């Protein structure tokens, strides 16, 4: 429980060609973050990406610039009837990514207890840029919503492909990245919109991309398109450090 990106509960990694993924082992993805409304109505994934901080996509924070508005679930897996000891926590603060606006920065009314149930990703350095044909994971409850949390593994397309004329056609800006498969492939439509996109390296996970709703998912004939987090992380460390 110490270590960005190292679950205390190692994951199940579902196979590429599994069609529709895999529930996940319990707590194997622990910076996975559930965005709830003050009703406690999952909307939205997120990462934890330190005990005050979760990244997550500025399309969930459109209902409202309120930062009381919003519950960060951490520790579950289950998506309704959450496990005993789960953290509920208050946002006390949004800050919005300002050049592409597609990610957001929640502070975290209290800071989230660090357990093995519950431990940030680690960030890429910047501008790093993820190798064509990565194997990555997504996670989420797909929000029928899912029930219980799911994970998908898919590789990344770099963008000089993703954006050739016969795919998307110049539409993947250099701060996105695609991953899934170009023609084929099976749906992996398993995370939230603000969820995770981690890649291990070779011995943590990194978080490398954040789903967004008007992007997409990974779907047979089209990749899902992921914010690039390396190309905002100098911006997210100074909003950390200085906030």
């Amino acid at each position: 429980s110490f270590d960005c990106g190292k679950p205390q509960v190692e994951p199940k990694k579902c196979p590429g060609a599994v069609v529709g993924g895999c529930v996940a082992y319990p707590h194997s993805w622990p910076w996975q973050v559930s965005l709830r409304t003050r009703f406690g109505m999952h909307f939205c994934g997120g990462t934890l990406i330190s005990p005050e901080w979760v990244l997550t996509a500025a399309h969930c924070l459109e209902k409202s610039p309120r930062p009381s508005s919003y519950k960060v679930i951490l520790g579950a897996h289950q998506e309704v009837n959450l496990e005993p000891h789960v953290q509920e926590i208050e946002v006390s603060r949004l800050f919005l990514e300002p050049t592409r606006k597609d990610i957001a920065l929640l502070k975290l009314s209290s800071p989230a207890v660090i357990t093995d149930k519950v431990i940030p990703a680690c960030l890429p350095s910047p501008n790093y840029v993820v190798a064509d044909r990565t194997e990555c994971f997504i996670t989420g409850w797909g929000e029928f919503g899912a029930g219980l949390l799911m994970e998908a593994q898919l590789p990344v397309i770099e963008n000089k492909v993703c954006n050739r004329y016969e795919f998307l056609n110049g539409r993947v800006q250099s701060t996105e990245l695609c991953a899934g498969h170009l023609a084929g492939g099976t749906d992996s439509c398993q995370g939230d919109s603000g969820g995770p996109l981690v890649c291990f390296e070779k011995d943590k996970y990194i978080l490398q991309g954040v789903t967004s709703w008007g992007l997409g998912c990974a779907r047979p004939n089209k990749p899902g398109v992921y914010v690039r987090v390396s190309r905002f992380v100098t911006w997210i460390e100074g909003v950390m450090r200085n906030n």
